[PDB]
């Protein structure tokens, strides 16, 4: 029992300790008696909502297929032996010490640590994008860190196959104005800016405020930037806004490495067609001390209908996907 909730994971997993909770789940750390290490166990109860069932199936299917040092994996999955009895699914994963959200609230990151965290985010992102997948929800709380500065990207609930919410501070401007892999690069740019000054770069208070924070730093879009906004009302809205001059990156970040600001500028490009791509970002001079393309793997197979399936069919798909972890 954990805080009035049943966590039926044993006998392999013992000594449970509460970590946190979400809308349809609870995370605990536990001791794995087979591997002799503490693990993270997420109890998820999504079967009453369509959206939660989609998030659950996406995370399970994607994470079981992915295998990369900078992406959290799934070690084990616990659920009931019959569909009717299955109310919750327990997802067992590597236990991480902290996340980038917590780290940025408490520590001053050295230029070497910022460089190394950005490198690992992009290294994992290279793999995700080579699988034709968009994470779509990159933010500091989804970047797990261990004692040795190793980083893993987690929470693939909103991930989707490329076809070209607690915070919107990391969402690309085209999401409002209109998506490509370029939406993840924007979120990485926001994270880099946050690592440089320990504060979110575009902390919008409401929906339209998010774009105002973006334009307040980037400046008003150029004529070419505007021409690429196809939607009539969104272009008229952009034209109606007061004029803004670009804030130079070194005024906002006077202590940052000029090479980090050059990369930041390319990731936080208003026009997604002109935004830097993951392989180009890895090869940027800011990351030269870690860049090693022979040690930056790609997915063996591109990843491959859910947004219209009912919750009852998604539960069957979740049951089928988890079957190989059940006893004989
Ligand atoms: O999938 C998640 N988290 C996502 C974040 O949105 C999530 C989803 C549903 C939820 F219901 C909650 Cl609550 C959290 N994981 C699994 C893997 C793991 C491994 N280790 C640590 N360790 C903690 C130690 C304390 O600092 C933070 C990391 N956490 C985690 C969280």
């Amino acid at each position: 029992m954990v805080r009035g909730q049943v966590f039926d994971v044993g006998p392999r997993y013992t000594n449970l300790s509460y970590i946190g909770e979400g809308a349809y789940g609870m995370v605990c750390s536990a001791y794995d008696n087979v591997n002799k290490v503490r693990v993270a166990i997420k109890k998820i109860s999504p079967f009453e909502h369509q959206t939660y069932c989609q998030r659950t199936l996406r995370e399970i299917k994607i994470l079981l297929r992915f295998r990369h040092e900078n992406i959290i994996g799934i070690n084990d999955i616990i659920r009931a032996p019959t569909i009717e009895q299955m109310k919750d699914v327990y997802i067992v994963q590597d236990l991480m010490e902290t996340d980038l959200y917590k780290l940025l609230k408490t520590q001053h990151l050295s230029n070497d640590h910022i460089c190394y965290f950005l490198y690992q985010i992009l290294r994992g992102l290279k793999y995700i994008h080579s699988a034709n997948v968009l994470h779509r929800d990159l933010k500091p709380s989804n970047l797990l860190l261990n004692t040795t500065c190793d980083l893993k990207i987690c929470d693939f609930g909103l991930a989707r196959v490329a076809d070209p919410v607690a915070t919107r501070w990391y969402r690309a401007p085209e999401i409002m104005l209109n998506y490509t892999k370029s939406i993840d690069i924007w979120s990485v740019g926001c994270i880099l800016a946050e690592m440089l000054s320990n504060r979110p770069i575009f902390p919008g208070k409401h929906y339209l405020d998010q774009l105002n924070h973006i334009l307040g730093i980037l400046g008003s879009p150029s004529q070419e930037d505007l021409n690429c906004i196809i939607n009539l009302k969104a272009r008229n809205y952009l034209l109606s806004l007061p004029h803004k001059n670009k804030v130079p990156w070194n005024r906002l970040f006077p202590n940052a490495d000029s090479k980090a600001l050059d990369l930041l500028d390319k990731m936080l490009t208003f026009n997604p067609h002109k935004r830097i791509e993951v392989e180009q970002a890895l090869a940027h001079p800011y990351l030269e001390q870690y860049y090693d393309p022979s040690d930056e793997p790609i997915a063996e197979a591109p990843f491959k209908e859910l947004d219209d399936l009912p919750k009852e069919k998604l539960k069957e798909l979740i049951f089928e996907e988890t079957a190989r972890f059940q006893p004989g």
